[PDB]
């Protein structure tokens, strides 16, 4: 499992993306032009991750196009309620919905689990392409971020919602 990293500029700051032949391992943000990955290449997990973010901010009307590219952190090797939360997340909630914690926590298996979903969100280690920015609060407010409410805000305005991309 040799790891493979390459940085991509976004609107939201530099994406640092790293991964193996086996799958994408996390998306990290180091903090209006598409830019591309600073080096090209394989392994392919690490070039359809790029192609789905680029589609993510400057082609969103097509991001359904793209493969979800495999993922291989360690977090989804193998069992755990936290694991449950990414993947129920991952395959349910797309572009433009929304998912209050309550109901993502009905949907991985327990309807009173609200706050370990809250903290299944922190573990998430692909943010955007696992879209923990689109679990929100059922009082209709934006509710908290691992990386920041304005970074969340920007998603959801770009997204469609109601909010000023801050
Ligand atoms: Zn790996």
């Amino acid at each position: 499992c040799e790891m493979k990293r390459t940085t991509l500029d976004s609107p939201l700051g530099k994406l640092e993306l790293s991964g193996c032949e086996q799958g994408l391992h996390e998306i990290k943000l180091l903090g209006e032009v598409p830019a591309p990955a600073a080096v090209l290449g394989g392994p392919e997990p690490l070039m359809q991750c790029t192609a789905w973010l680029n589609a993510y901010f400057h082609q969103p009307e097509a991001i359904e196009e793209f493969p979800v590219p495999a993922l291989h952190h360690p977090v989804f090797q193998q069992e755990s309620f936290t694991r449950q939360v990414l993947w129920k997340l991952l395959k349910v909630v797309k572009f433009g919905e929304v998912i209050s914690y309550q109901q993502l926590a009905a949907l991985a298996g327990n309807p009173k689990a609200a706050r370990a979903v809250g903290g299944a969100m922190r573990g998430n280690p692909v943010p955007i392409l696992i879209p923990c920015h689109r679990v929100v609060c059922s009082s209709g407010a934006v509710g908290n971020y691992s990386g920041g409410l304005a970074v969340k805000e920007w998603l959801l305005a770009h997204e469609g919602h109601r909010l000023g991309k801050p």
